[PDB]
């Protein structure tokens, strides 16, 4: 059980956080979405929360991560939405297939629930 | 007609502002994208603009939620494209079905028009 | 080979910069993802890093642009991952088919490689 300071960039300029499937698992179109492990948790930095977009590269080939909100005080697992587009898609255990992205949590005087 | 003023955050530390459709609908995937009415309008706090993104129990029930950009000073009604993925998705009157999301608008020098 | 300050917003309140395709393409939804050449290259101004989203209009159209992170210090042309999601789409050359938004970059002291 790990948190977001364990993860990398892959270059000082890279904006995502790399996220791997901590399974190997088979996906198939008509399987729809499918939640894939990562074993990283929240919480984030204060005043941040987070986005998770999928890694071009896998993108295209053929496997869509759905973009999901990481809230600031999440205290569960981070799990990667995914589909198979169009072919099966065969993810090995620690292929990086998500970059989590931080961003500035904005206040606003919205009631609370 | 509401403004963004009007919506509700599910926790201090939710990302995102919760977005309802204000009528029943029913989608299939040969259906495709479907602009779902929320009955709240822009425009949106100064020097802001938003996200629309899915909800990841929504994501994960079989709707597909298209990220949408809300620009600033947008006026009209805030609608989500939404798409059923591979299933038949009923949307009742009332369900939280995206989340807007609030992000910091940079200035640039980029031409205007 | 055009730089991102060559890009024009549609409104002084738009928080995207439009991108275009530089070559008329067809797409159908068996093609699955589909990487499409914009002539625009970063990188990006400092302390920033960009999403690529589509335009509404053209997400309602059938042409689901897939959210893109590009890197602050990325120095190759931008491109469009795109998929015709239910019906033939036709691009063609000069038409405005995504958005590019700018975003901070945050810095953490996640390690680097
Ligand atoms: O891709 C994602 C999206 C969300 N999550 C986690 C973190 C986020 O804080 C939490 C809640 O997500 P959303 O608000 O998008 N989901 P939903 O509105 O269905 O649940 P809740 O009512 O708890 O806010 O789920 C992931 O692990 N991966
Ligand atoms: O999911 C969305 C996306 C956009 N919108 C509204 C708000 C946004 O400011 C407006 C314009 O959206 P985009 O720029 O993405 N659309 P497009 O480029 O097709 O239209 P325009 O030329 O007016 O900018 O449409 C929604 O209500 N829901
Ligand atoms: O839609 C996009 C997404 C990325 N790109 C470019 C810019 C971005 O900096 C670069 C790397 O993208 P990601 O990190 O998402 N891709 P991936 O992780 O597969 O490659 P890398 O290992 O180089 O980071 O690809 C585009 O041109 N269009
Ligand atoms: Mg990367
Ligand atoms: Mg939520
Ligand atoms: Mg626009």
């Amino acid at each position: 059980k790990q948190p977001i300071s364990k993860l990398t960039r892959a270059t000082p300029g890279s904006a995502g956080l790399d996220l791997c499937s901590t399974s190997h698992t088979v996906l198939t179109p008509e399987m729809g979405p499918q939640a894939l492990s990562t074993g990283i948790y929240g919480p984030l930095p204060p005043n941040t929360f987070g986005l998770i977009l999928g890694r071009s590269s896998i993108t295209m080939k053929g496997l869509q991560v759905y973009p999901g909100v990481i809230d600031n005080d999440y205290t569960g697992e981070i799990k990667i939405m995914a589909k198979a587009v169009n072919n099966i898609v065969t993810v090995s255990q620690g292929n990086r297939i998500a970059q989590l992205i931080l961003l500035p949590l904005i206040e606003t005087d919205n009631k609370v629930q």
